[PDB]
């Protein structure tokens, strides 16, 4: 009837990949998201994807906040709906990530949210709670925990500079970034520093990764 | 109780053509609607009507979002409660065309929404998903599947120009159409090129329709 | 449990005058008004009332939609409210007045609504449907019928001026009004031609009436 | 399922302090709230804390009536929060106050409200409701009942000054204040006069507290 993310879904009987509409306890208007049923036993809420640098990622405050792209292709799902469904229950983070050979790697945090306490998660810019790590691509994320979301338009890291500016992407950025998913489309290797769609743990600061998802599922 | 469209009115039982209430999966405050309950067995909601030409249809970006006009009257629905009812089934369109000798022809369309994937429609431009024709009037849709919605204040088109300011419209643009059912309303055969009521296929390009229905059911 | 107006309300077994919850159909966050629960039977949801002057009522636009003053005191309800609430049923309008030696008088009509076919009610200026009189104040609403509201800073009238920055108010002014409930409190008999709390039919165009309230309730 | 505030979480059976999702009447999307459920028998929805000056209150209009900081720390939960709150049922209020020896005192009030019969609560600037004191901090809040919330960018007080610009803080501002509780983090003993985290009843006008607590429970 009204599932609150992809796992309800999927214990609902839905088996197949793809677009379903979810109803998180503090947006009860719902919305609708891709659920990936095939991973490690399936349930997870995508909000990121890349796969062929069609959309473009370097967007401002207002387009993090509320989304973009489409949930068939690249997109972002919007911090205010990541918030939404990290609030309600106690989620893990899974990232698959690809190289442009088609190798393949993933990491696995056991707890992952966004703006989790915040009165005013956009105010307090959706700061990332991630937590206990593993997987194959090695840890990107850790480093990242406790800092605010930072886009060209609206700095609250932890540089002199702006770090999305500076990186070309969008991010939980410090001082500046282990990871930078949400970095410029630039196809392999690169000489540029870090600018890229990168995981640093896997494939270092001169590399940008031909995919990446990142979605959530309930602990 | 909790009809989704027109459709779930006549089902529950209101055979009569009018105004209801209707309560999309994704818009659950409802808005009211124009149900034919005549068309084919009926059941479709109303979201654009032409017919004296006493509502101005050249508005811009927030009013094609918003809705304008009377539900009783000239209408546009608004592109932000198109949206919310496409998304929640695989909905057909049905046009109805009027020339001004009373004169008829329709287009069906088995396949029809807008910004069907997109996270953020309204950013997305609200693009157009048609196909599948069958009827009378010819096909002046097909050729505009994929195209965003274009205002005279907001060009998503793919003309150097602004097609809405051109051919005094609002409508999913390629360059730059084959119908433009939003144009002024210039009754009957007009010198101007292409910026009336157009449906092509039907009344070529210097022929401004007397009335236009366009409508959704559930397939 | 959720009553749409004060008649709910009402026939749910609560007899007293007071501030009530009510929760219309494309208005479910709710909101609260003051209940009638005397005036011929009681049931009557109040959405204008003067008594003393303590507010002022010569408000702009964003003031008229959005409500202002005190539910227990002088009040505007709010014209997105009383939209919400006419749009719902079939609703009569009752005015009860009084003048300044204690002297009152009533209008009823049997039919009233506020933006009833309206796409966007707002842009569409709230257009007032009212009809079928009788009471003991005489009648000086039904020429206002069609017309839409009018406020200082938005003009909608049949005036080559503003009609609510000539008389002081915020009404569905044609050219101009016999009537005029949200004038300046001028306190009874005053030389100004017409811009107090008017009610022309009763007390003429030179006297501001001590107290009116505006309610309505399903026929 | 769906508790309207802290008590009924409590009264559902959850015992622990700490963070729980509640849906008042008028705001059915709902939000998180830190409860005390230790409190002269628990069921406390917390509105306000300071404990260690990390969180800057200081802030305009947009800022107190939307809410900052976190639930777990320093915050304020918002005034559009607090008026769906108060609205919904008779609230009493509890302040708990420290000095920074770990001394404490409390203030209770038998009546507690904000905006209770606004149409438009903001607009009329969120006025206090506060009656029936009782505690060991002695009364510092009953002066202020009836007054509108004041910002630094937003005037509704009683002086030919801003209150709020003048001693620091946000609050009920008469000509000026008794008490001050989002006022400067200045840690106890200061020369400024009333500028800081003050409960004059309770230790003056030039002592800013340590920690403050407020928050509600029907009665
Ligand atoms: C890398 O993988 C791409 C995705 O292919 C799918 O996933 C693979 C892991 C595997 O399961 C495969 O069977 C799947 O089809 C490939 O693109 C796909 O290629 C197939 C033809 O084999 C084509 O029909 C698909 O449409 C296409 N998918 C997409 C999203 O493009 C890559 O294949 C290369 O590029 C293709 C466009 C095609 O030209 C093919 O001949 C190429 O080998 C895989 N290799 C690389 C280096 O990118
Ligand atoms: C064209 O059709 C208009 C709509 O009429 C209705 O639909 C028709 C298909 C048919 O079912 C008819 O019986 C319906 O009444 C006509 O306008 C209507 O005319 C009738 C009188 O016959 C009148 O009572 C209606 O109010 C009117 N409707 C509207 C919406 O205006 C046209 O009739 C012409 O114009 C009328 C205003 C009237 O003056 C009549 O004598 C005219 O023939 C039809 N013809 C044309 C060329 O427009
Ligand atoms: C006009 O009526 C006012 C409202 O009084 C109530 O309604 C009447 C129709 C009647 O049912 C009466 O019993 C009600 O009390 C009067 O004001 C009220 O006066 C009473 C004292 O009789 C007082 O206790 C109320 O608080 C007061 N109400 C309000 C809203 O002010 C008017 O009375 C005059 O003004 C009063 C303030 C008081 O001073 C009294 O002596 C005056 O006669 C009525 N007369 C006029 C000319 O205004
Ligand atoms: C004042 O009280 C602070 C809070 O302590 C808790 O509440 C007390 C009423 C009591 O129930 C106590 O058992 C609780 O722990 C103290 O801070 C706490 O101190 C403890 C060590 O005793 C420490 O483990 C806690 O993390 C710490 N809490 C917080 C919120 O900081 C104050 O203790 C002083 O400051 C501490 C940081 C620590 O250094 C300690 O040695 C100090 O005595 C209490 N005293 C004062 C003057 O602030
Ligand atoms: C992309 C980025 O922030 N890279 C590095 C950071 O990882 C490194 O630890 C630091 C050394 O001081 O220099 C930063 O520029
Ligand atoms: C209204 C409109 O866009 N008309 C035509 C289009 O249908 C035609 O195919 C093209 C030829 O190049 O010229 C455009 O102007
Ligand atoms: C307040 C108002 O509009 N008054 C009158 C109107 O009732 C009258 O019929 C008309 C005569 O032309 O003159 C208007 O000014
Ligand atoms: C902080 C504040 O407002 N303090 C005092 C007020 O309590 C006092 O009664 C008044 C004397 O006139 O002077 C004000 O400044
Ligand atoms: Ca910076
Ligand atoms: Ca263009
Ligand atoms: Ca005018
Ligand atoms: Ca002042």
């Amino acid at each position: 009837s009204r599932p609150r993310d992809c796992l309800d879904v999927l214990l609902s009987g839905q088996q197949d990949d793809g677009v379903y509409s979810v109803f998180p306890t503090h947006y009860p208007a719902g919305f609708q998201v891709y659920c990936d049923m095939r991973t490690d036993g399936g349930g997870w809420t995508v909000f990121q994807r890349r796969e062929d640098g069609s959309v473009n990622f370097f967007r401002g405050w207002d387009a993090y906040r509320d989304g973009f792209g489409r949930l068939t292709g690249e997109h972002w799902l919007g911090l205010k709906r990541i918030h939404a469904l990290t609030t309600q229950a106690a989620y893990e983070l899974h990232v698959d990530l690809e190289d442009f050979e088609n190798g393949t790697a993933y990491a696995r945090y056991g707890s992952f949210g966004v703006g989790l306490f915040s009165v005013d998660p956009e105010e307090d810019g959706y700061p990332l709670t991630v937590a206990d790590y593993s997987g194959t691509a090695g840890d990107s994320l850790l480093k990242h925990s406790g800092m605010r979301f930072t886009t060209k338009d609206r700095d609250s890291d932890h540089s002199e500079n702006n770090c999305a500016a500076f990186y070309r992407g969008a991010w939980w950025y410090r001082n500046c970034h282990t990871s930078n998913l949400n970095g410029q489309y630039l196809r392999g290797a690169h000489a540029s520093y870090a600018d890229g769609v990168e995981w640093s743990s896997w494939t270092g600061w001169q590399y940008s990764l031909k995919f990446s998802e990142m979605k959530i599922r309930p602990v």
